[PDB]
């Protein structure tokens, strides 16, 4: 399809894609000419905008005299601008952190796959009083200290012969086998299983942020709104959309039609050469790509530096 | 004794006991005549009645013609009376149906022994919504399943994730222990103090039935019938009634003066071989043994039945 | 005024407004209700109730719809049923700060559980740090790699961070150190840069990003909530997100003890099609913040005010107990 355009042809493209994503309005012949260093009049431009139409990169939906790239053009463009380019311990907070920049720098909404705890092995158990009022609670794993709890005591109870009992009954056991109920001491100990309950509190498979950025997109409607937090669901649809690498998906390259207005950048965090976390960047597919794909790289390296510098 | 008395005399007082449970009165050497198949003179049962005064079997009311039973007579009638021969899983349930068919077709009083909840282990904790108005909650001891209740819901939440939650505080801790008042965490929320109320609700330590039937027979006093509820609280003159299987004691055998005027029937219901229970039956000193003895023997048997499958 | 069976007919039509959300007509009212009455008998008291201004006429349905007069008449005898009988609540009564020391946390599961069972949008105030003396600076070792640091508050233990270290410092006078410079200090003084020696070093500026973390000063939970209900338009929810961060018009929204504003008692046009609930939670007799339940005003008045202020209640408790 892109070897039919001149070299004039991909710049007209290329301001009308351009032109669009900073002021969201359809871009005429005349407005490219305005705002463009093409050395050719506008009756060229009017015939090179008719090319365009016609092989698919560009449309005009009702009356107006301007065009609209389609998804082929945006496809074009994000190719296109390719071509020319702190010590936290948290892991939850760290995803936190990360899932919050992504969506704050992008206006997107983030989905980011927390490590699968199945496998995670509780390395130690930590109970330490701070005062005759309080203490923390946390575990040990690979990827740092998690679960951190301050907590109220109103008793004095031995708090070093419960922190040996947690120990022994859950290191070298995993964050999994206490949310299936697995850890069967049936022995009798109050604050013991107090401490078992956070930690086999349920936990969703991903953390969301800046769904408000969705809803002051002009391009959205109420209605893909919805569909997106109902597909969201679909964890079969989440896993067909990481390819191998960063990956962008555009419109009707999701496959979804209730999804046609969004694009999703997709990806994976690590630990050395072994994927952790899935994930995704959802905007409307009017979004400035260069900024998008540059934020979501930097997020995806920083997280993958965190989790590789816990082992 | 065993030599004392002959044939014929052993005969006269079988009989003289019987004709007393039977019409509650004193008994004559013409009634004895009449009430069998003896075949000798009046004066002949009178003198054999004297010698049975003599030794402690019968004695003189008050200035009647008439004689009645002892203790020591109502013990060798009993002794001689025995020579002469639905899938429900809530154990409250099944106590509650055996003590109340004891109580009736024997026209006594029953005490029977709940399992000791000092040991009763909490297996598992349900709580089950059947609609959106209604859940149910329960719990799984090694004896089955109780402490089942219908509670109203309004909102919906996700009753699994508090169903969890119940089974990290409650799973290995006794019934014991909740009722008295050891598990502090239930006193965290206001759902968990429900769920405290159920499963601590306010139980004596045995099942009674039959107390109407103390007031129906009129061998009994009010007095008597107060000492015997007196007597009952207290826990280690209940320990020494049981023998080594079942076992009765009439009168002055039971070692409380003032419950001279009953009789009880006690004995065990185990699982396997475990003995979990006691049970006891008061009645008049006037009762039919008999029929006692039969119904108290096939309940306790049910009993052990019952418990015994729930291995 | 209004008969018995009159002020019955406006109960039963919001009642229905708000289940089944379409106008309500005479035949609809005899069928939901046990009104003794004839259905000529039931539209002439329509005619006076739209007459006196509780519903309207949509179009040209025979249906009626109340008016935000209409909605202020339910929730008035709702409240007044709810003084005769009991709660028994119970998905809000699983609400526990059970042993939680950390009010961020205490805060998160209010709003959330708040939000969850109104399907409202809800903001909580978090204290205002102006005020919120630090009591102690906590710097604990875990181990050889790992430091967990926070600071004790009124409130209880806050900022709570465990922090990477592959280098060991002497952390015990460290902690003196961070103790000497900040306690009797406010965290809202540590935000305006007034404890300039936090920059001497290192480590010291990693503790003063720590406590002058960004945070909102209001907690948001439920957004998801407002655009699942089908009464509320894609406008209706970007208004409310814009009026929201507007304190002085919040604060003006907050009465004595609790109240609901419902339409037009709001005061912005732009979020006619809500109700608020407002209230303030204590330590003691003193207000930490405020608490707002925004839903469309086509909602369970009944429940919502039920579950807002046991919540409410929980927090005061809370955050008085912590005294």
């Amino acid at each position: 399809a892109l070897k039919k355009l001149n070299d004039r042809q991909r710049k007209v493209l290329y301001c009308i894609v351009r032109e669009y994503i900073e002021n969201k309005k359809p871009v005429s012949s005349q407005r490219v000419l305005e705002v463009s260093n093409i050395e050719f009049s506008s009756a060229t431009i009017r015939n090179d905008m008719k090319k365009l139409e016609y092989l698919g990169y560009i449309y005009q939906p009702h009356t107006s005299a301007g065009r609209i790239p389609t998804d082929k053009g945006l496809r074009f463009y994000y190719e296109e601008m390719l071509k020319i380019s702190m010590p936290l311990a948290d892991p939850e907070k760290v995803l936190f952190l990360a899932g919050n920049l992504l969506a704050r720098l992008t206006e997107g909404y983030v989905l980011i796959e927390r490590p699968n705890t199945r496998d995670l092995k509780i390395l130690r158990v930590m109970l330490i009083p701070v005062s005759e009022d309080y203490l923390i609670f946390s575990i040990l794993t690979e990827f740092g200290v998690s679960k951190v709890t301050p907590i109220k005591t109103q008793e004095r109870l031995n708090w070093e012969e419960i922190e040996r009992q947690l120990n022994f009954l859950l290191r070298g056991r995993t964050v999994g086998e206490v949310l299936m109920g697995k850890i069967e001491s049936l022995k009798g100990s109050g604050f013991l299983r107090l401490i078992e309950s956070l930690i086999g509190e349920t936990v969703e498979r991903y953390l969301d942020a800046g769904l408000e950025n969705l809803l002051k997109d002009e391009t959205l409607t109420l209605e893909d709104i919805r569909n997106l937090l109902e597909e969201v669901k679909d964890q079969k649809f989440l896993e067909s959309l990481v390819g191998e690498g960063i990956t962008v998906r555009i419109g009707r390259e999701i496959g979804r039609k209730k999804l046609e207005k969004f694009a999703v950048f997709s990806g994976k965090y690590f630990k050395g050469e072994s994927p952790i976390g899935s994930v995704y960047l959802f905007t409307s597919k009017v979004t400035k790509y260069d900024r998008n794909h540059r934020v979501f790289e930097y997020i995806l390296n920083r997280l993958s530096e965190y989790f590789t510098s816990t082992s």
